[PDB]
């Protein structure tokens, strides 16, 4: 474990999910044109699967701002790092979902998975991709949620397109079997 | 939705009325002195032709005369407008006559098709081109009457002939099927 690799590593991740997230938010308002102009149409049961990957885009742009909290967070309190050698209670939730999320994020973000490997190298108590693995039911349930990989609920689907047609002025009649329960 | 945009076309849509309103009475004068030298020599089911044309542009001017009030009543009450976000009920009415016959007179008048759209782009409430015709139940009657495409009554065509006869000093014999019924 080398600590000012795990700096460097966790500055670059911080950049990296900025320069993200702002152009993940200039192409959802793109697609969300997109979606628009799918209504405009008689397609609706397209423009689902279109909205579907929009609010995973958008999940996982909140992903983003809170691993970059968590990063900065880390990186505020580096030296605590340095100097215990068990994480106290203050840096558990970083620590948990850095290293919970960096399989996730892998391919967008590489640094991350060299951040997961400092923070995996540098503790033993329950610690070790096994052991990193098995005690890696402490982490944020909120960022576990919009990182999960699930088909979002129709309900939230039938809002999204709701205000998606509201906002450009196209008609849309939603799934009342849905819209109703 | 822009404001002084809206503005601006009130404006001229009102000068467009008035001069149109002009030169129609105008032309309405000429035409009858038509209609009068029709009726001098035994052509009368054509007077009653050149007639319905008239009685049509009179319905005319007085639907642009109406209008014309319910864009300065607008022009009057356009911080009204600009304050709320739903019509109050004294706009009610102006509001949805100027929708409601805009593409009757668009022709004649270019720019009240832009007020319309200004006035349907600002709403939303049963508002957009379908739930802005469908919207369209609360206008005033008697403008629509003007605006009506129908043939008009012939008693109606009778009175107008015997009128203009007795002031240009020619006979006509009204058709008594009609002059009577």
């Amino acid at each position: 474990f080398k600590a000012e690799r795990l700096r460097v590593n966790l500055r670059l991740v911080i950049n990296r999910l900025k320069l993200l997230e702002k152009k993940k938010t200039e192409l959802a308002q793109k697609a969300r044109k997109e979606i628009a102009d799918y209504l405009a149409a008689g397609k609706d049961e397209r423009a689902r699967i279109r909205v579907e990957h929009i609010i995973r885009e958008d999940y996982l742009v909140e992903a983003m701002e809170i691993l970059e909290l968590y990063c900065d967070l880390l990186l505020a309190r580096f030296g605590l790092i340095q100097s215990m050698k068990e994480l106290d209670s203050g840096l558990a939730e970083s620590v948990s979902t850095l290293i919970w999320a960096a399989p996730r994020l892998q391919s967008e973000v590489a640094e991350l998975k060299i951040v997961a490997d400092q923070l995996c190298a540098k503790y033993s108590k329950e610690y070790g991709k096994l052991c990193r693995t098995n005690q890696i039911g402490t982490v944020n349930d909120r960022l576990m949620h919009k990182l999960s990989v699930e088909a979002p609920p129709k309900i939230l689907v039938e809002r999204y397109l709701i205000e998606i047609a509201k906002n450009y002025n196209v008609p849309y009649e939603p799934d009342s079997v849905v819209m109703a329960e």
